[PDB]
């Protein structure tokens, strides 16, 4: 067997961040990666037509200090996603340009309803501990309903219900009726709330990495060298002996003092355990699916939308549109002009039956309508990735919790199993679901092992992160009217 | 490599029924079983204190003609679960003895609400094709709500809502808020409806096998000899070459023309596939958990409850009760007196924290109260099994579908993947979730391979089953009043109009 201090299962950002921290502390680490590549739910494709493109995770922004610090240490830079010109909200077949993070509403009843919906998501979040959502005072009540039931209760207008539905679908690549309300409310709150999660400027979509996010995982593989084993899917972990035995599909055996599991929780199912997992983890890993998305990038000769004072952001209501949300994916140099869109949740499942060229025509005709431009019908290139097809991801962006699961099983996600510690973005407490959460979780799991070895004290397991100097956060603000305007039933109780 | 015609992955009833049919048809089969035993979600424990006891699937009944026929051919016999004396409904800390499959309701409004709840479950069921529930006219609407939401809409009384909650928990070892309404309505209708699924006499719980249900899988292993490979968990299936390659954890390689997957759908995740599964199956197998249950059998010197004119059936409402449902588990000879109970859904997770002795004490204290009998505090023996802990089951009794899954993914549950065909009870169209469904699915998968091989015509893939001559099925009937009494809102509409 190949002997080491710690085996890390999975070479995404979380496992690479964990392996780098342990390597830097002087331990002998091995990363066992199932694929022929690192990066996992990040994947940067290079070719002459695109230069580089993120086909998985891409965006970073203020308050994501860990991924920013790790990337800066690896020699990466960010650039700002284009938000200079107007955003578009496409409603009932017409484009309404706007500025600021939130699409405006003009009907007074619809305004109260929209204002109350976002506000209420944040008010509910204030009662949900980031590190223990199952401790919310109404945890059971909120876990036992879907987001569809909560939206049906809160939204008195169809307008608000449709945009809230889009918000859920875009944030978690899942239908409102698939997900727990408690989990979804946790998810938003642990990203800093509604404004922070939805915003480009001053939010999660503010920036991308120059040359692609795949460079984070690639550059840690560059540091670790032949400590990273590609095409080594882990099939078996045996904790019955002095040292932990980890076996791969290609028959190799690794012996370590400890293991970090840095794979999506459900993909623990692909490992046979000796002894069997404890009951709660055995069932948890069958209850935690990942969402469904196709990430699609259409390339053009020029970022022609900018000539019409559009930035390239589109928020597109309704069932017919294949893509509900786009961003400008043009390089910072103004070349490789492109629109990124996501095909979300059931539409990913529905439109996967088409060919690549059929999806390209649907997207170009949608963009031509919404941008009001025939230039959208003249793509020069197309790239796409359907993450539903990935054996070693299960989906994207992240794991969602159906009703009832977070309260019954959530405590088990990061609980160690003997000498296995659990990383992966799903185990983070800030920007779980993101590259930021991957770094937080990988470094925390690594420090749990340094503590088990008696190398650091308990109080160093969870470490704060200084704010990025390059990507400072500005405060989230509200107006007096946003805070105090009544809900629709509130306006009615006054009548 | 060990070469054969068909590798069956899984030696539960479904895989063993598939392997037997293929063996009988003259093919070379191998069964690769992860555990050191066959039977899977069936397990008959033998010791001197119990003689035998089913700790997994046990009950069979009228309309389950495939399991009855298979067991009869293997030399097995059934006996009737004791339902001679009165049943008990325990609610708000008091016991109400009754006769018939349904606890009686005296309050007229509550009676309308109860009658309408069961009626409406079956009315909705008749809209749902057994072989394609996603084709129901309102499939999307029904799949996008939980059973909790459906009970909140239909039940105008708390009495009906509490009994309906117990019914869901007991039928599918899951909470009402965990499961799709479409999937639950399908599950009940594909068992023959509410009456058939809930009944002991004339329903699913009528009978057990003499000597235990594990004998089905064990007697098929006897017929197959060394073709059953125990402690061979399958890790890898490669379909890139002319013959399918199946690898086991203990390093062995099997080469076959076709594979039957006879494991619970999500346990397909334990297999690495080359090439990768198609997208829809790749995601489906992460979306389909199994339920949570501890099966607990408390033994007594005598079946003392019968002397109080109680048969041993208890329907126990209330969060404090660890067990919501019991049956008499006394042997047909009248000895090894015992009460079987289920610890359901969240209670299986909550009470797993206790010791075996702590669970025994809580069960005896509950039974003493429900039966009004101090003798219940004097157990002579105890056996239990928490199926949530089983790596190679995932839970019991069966796979449930959370909201939104059955319409989006259900079509691929038994869709072949190249030369992999899908057995397992979850793929049945009649008594899916049961030993009966396991036989249906195993034999149907085996016949899909016989058809692929040109040995049988397409119309022989799905085969009807003659009715058992030993276990006659009485029809499910309703009264005029059951059919035509209004719902509570129906009554309020008639009041508004008057
Ligand atoms: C895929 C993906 C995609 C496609 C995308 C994305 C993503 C993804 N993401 C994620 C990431 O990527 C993740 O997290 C990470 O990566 C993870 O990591 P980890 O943990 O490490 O993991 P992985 O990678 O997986 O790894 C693992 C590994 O392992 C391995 N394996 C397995 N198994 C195994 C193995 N090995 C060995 N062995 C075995 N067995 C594998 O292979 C691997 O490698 C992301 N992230 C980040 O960060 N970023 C990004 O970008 C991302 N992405 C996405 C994102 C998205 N988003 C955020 C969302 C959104 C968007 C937008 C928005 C906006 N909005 N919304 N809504 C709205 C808006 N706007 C405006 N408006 C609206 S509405 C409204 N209205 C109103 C009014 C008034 C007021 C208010 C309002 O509102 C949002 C969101
Ligand atoms: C009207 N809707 C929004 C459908 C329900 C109000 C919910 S509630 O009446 O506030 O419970
Ligand atoms: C008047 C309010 C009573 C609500 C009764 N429940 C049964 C809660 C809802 C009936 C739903 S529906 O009204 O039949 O759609």
């Amino acid at each position: 067997s190949n002997k080491c201090d710690v085996v890390v299962v999975g070479g995404g950002i979380s496992g690479m961040a964990a392996a780098k921290l342990l390597h830097d502390s002087g331990l002998n680490v091995v990363v066992l990666e199932a694929r022929d590549r690192v990066g996992g739910r990040t994947y940067t494709l290079r070719n002459q037509k695109v230069k580089y493109v993120d086909l998985g995770g891409s965006y970073v922004g203020p308050t994501q200090n860990r991924i920013l610090r790790l990337a800066k240490e690896l020699g990466l830079e960010t650039y700002k996603v284009n938000e200079v010109e107007r955003l578009i909200h496409h409603v009932k077949g017409k484009s309404y340009p706007f500025r600021g993070p939130f699409p405006p509403v003009w009907n007074p009843i619809t305004y109260l309803d929209h204002n109350n919906f976002w506000r209420t998501m944040d008010d509910m979040g204030r009662e949900i501990p980031s590190d223990a959502p199952w401790k919310a005072p109404l945890a059971e009540e909120w876990d036992n309903m879907t987001m569809k039931e909560l939206l049906d209760k809160l939204c008195w207008t169809e307008s608000a219900k449709q945009l809230a539905t889009l918000f859920v679908n875009l944030c978690v690549t899942a239908e409102t009726h698939e997900v727990s309300a408690l989990w979804f409310l946790w998810y938003v709150k642990q990203c800093g709330g509604t404004t922070r999660i939805i915003s480009t400027t001053n939010g999660g979509q503010e920036r991308k990495f120059v040359g692609g996010s795949g460079q984070v995982s690639e550059r840690i593989m560059d540091l670790l060298g032949d400590r990273v084993k590609l095409e080594r899917p882990v099939i078996y972990i045996d904790q019955t002996r002095e040292n932990v035995l980890v076996e791969t599909l290609n028959h190799e055996m690794y012996e370590a003092k400890y293991v970090i599991s840095a794979i999506p929780p459900t993909l623990g199912m692909k490992i046979h355990f000796n002894p069997p997992l404890p009951m709660m983890r055995n069932q948890m890993i069958t209850r935690v699916p990942l969402g469904s998305v196709i990430k699609c990038i259409v390339y053009y000769k020029e970022p022609f939308w900018r000539k019409k004072d559009y930035c390239g952001t589109m928020i597109i209501d309704g069932e017919e549109a294949p893509v509900a949300y786009t961003l400008d994916d043009t390089k910072p140099e103004g070349n490789y002009a492109a629109i990124m869109g996501f095909i979300l949740a059931h539409k990913a499942r529905k439109l996967a039956r088409l060919t690549k060229e059929e999806r390209l025509k649907k997207l170009c005709e949608l963009y031509a309508k919404v941008l009001g431009s025939l230039e959208a019908l003249e793509p020069v290139h197309y790239e796409e990735k359907n993450w539903c097809e990935e054996q070693y991801s299960g989906g994207c962006y992240t794991t969602y919790f159906p009703p009832g699961i977070l309260t019954q099983y959530g405590r088990v996600l990061r609980q160690p199993v003997d000498r296995i510690y659990f990383a992966g973005t799903e185990t983070a407490t800030h920007w779980s679901g993101y590259m930021e959460g991957a770094v937080e979780a990988g470094e925390r799991a690594a420090r749990e092992i340094l503590h088990a070895m008696g190398k650091i004290p308990e109080d160093e397991i969870w470490q704060s992160e200084p704010e990025s100097v390059d990507v400072p956060a500005q405060p989230i603000t509200t107006t007096f009217l946003e805070r105090h305007l009544p809900s629709v039933p509130g306006l009615l109780r006054l009548i």
